[PDB]
């Protein structure tokens, strides 16, 4: 005969404490397990709102196991292995509500024994345990968000300048990534932004489009309600030459003596490249980026890139005027301070 079944259990969090609402820990809505005989799909079985798929019918022999979650309307039935391995995704408005956050594990070469096979059952149940440990799948997206924005004007600007936030933006967000691979960055060269495509900055990429869902009306960030965006992988770690760093930005009016900028004050702040024509200023933060006014908690080293399954939480302290071009090299004036906490998400059980 050679008929077999396989059952796959995912690694979920062993948490003894509830997770805070602002953390957006990963949840599985749909889970798909595929079993490949060479290139052809031999089995494909989904569960909804579950962290395991059981009793998948297949046959004895060497196979490739592929596991994907939260793939929504993506068509997986009948895809070849090479087709599934080369799948891509693009950033969506849906991702900004933490929906459509695809999770994958790397494809795994296994041998099915006739009868029952298990992955993630820690030796429990009769049959062949290909792997004892529950299988780890990870989000392909990352999140950049403010958890705090505070204005503490330094001595030159205190009791003179104030800042009235209006928008929070995601800039230079790479449009596409792969879903499998040691890295998910790929060669597609398209980028998205919630602000202008016209800044013509040192960071501005040639292929660039505005989308309304990378911009938010300003809401005072809180730990329970981080303010930011989901993004895909993007590498800006080059030693030199042009880089395209993903940026989280706050934008608003720079007022002086309690009033909108006018006259000589406006002209001076415009000439200083602090404010644009409407007296408004930008405070950009290059995410996961090594800069001297960025501090990272607990001796983490920024890698100058967006990595999947990472939460980049930013505390921003504003101490002077900002910039009128948020896409120009990490500003010469340290009129802001960043403290960033970085973490990886886990999968919470059902």
């Amino acid at each position: 005969e050679g008929n077999a079944t396989i059952s796959v259990v995912l690694k979920t969090s062993n948490s003894n404490r509830a997770f805070g609402v602002g953390d957006d820990e990963s949840k599985v809505a749909k889970l798909t397990v595929m079993v490949y005989n060479g290139e052809q799909q031999e089995a494909i079985k989904s569960a909804e709102n579950a962290t395991k798929v059981e009793d998948i019918k297949c046959s004895a022999g060497q196979r490739t196991l592929v596991v994907m979650a939260n793939t929504g309307a993506m068509e997986l039935v009948g895809k070849t292995l090479a087709e599934v391995k080369a799948l891509t995704t693009e950033l969506t408005a849906e991702n900004q509500e933490a929906a459509g956050l695809i999770m994958t594990a790397e494809p795994k070469t296994i041998v099915l024994k006739a009868g029952k096979n298990y992955i993630g059952y820690s030796g429990t149940g009769e049959g062949n345990h290909i792997e004892n440990d529950p299988l780890k799948i990870k989000r392909v997206h990352a999140r950049m968000a403010f958890t705090e924005i505070k204005v503490q004007m330094s001595a030159a600007y205190d009791n003179i300048y104030t800042f009235v936030p209006e928008k929070i933006y995601g800039l230079i967000a790479k449009k596409q990534s792969n879903l499998f691979g040691a890295t998910l960055v790929n060669a597609d060269a398209n980028y998205l932004t919630g602000s202008l495509t016209t800044f013509n900055g040192a960071y501005t990429p040639a292929n660039y489009a505005n989308v309304p869902w990378l911009s938010r009306n300003y809401v005072a960030p809180a730990a329970d309600a981080p303010q930011g965006f989901y993004v895909l992988e993007n590498d800006y770690s080059a030693n030199g030459g042009t880089i395209h760093p993903t940026i989280l930005c706050v934008y608003g009016k720079l007022q002086k003596n309690g009033a909108d900028l006018a006259g000589a004050d406006l002209a001076a702040a415009q000439a200083a490249n602090w404010v644009d024509a409407e007296g408004k200023t930008y405070y950009p933060v290059l995410v996961n980026f090594n800069s001297n006014n960025y501090t990272y908690d607990s001796n983490y080293t920024p890698k100058n890139k967006i990595e999947r399954n990472h939460k980049y939480d930013i505390k921003l302290t504003i101490t002077g005027p900002g910039t009128n071009n948020p896409e120009n090299p990490i500003t010469e004036s340290a009129h802001l301070n960043v403290q960033c906490t970085v973490a990886e998400w886990v999968l919470v059980g059902q």
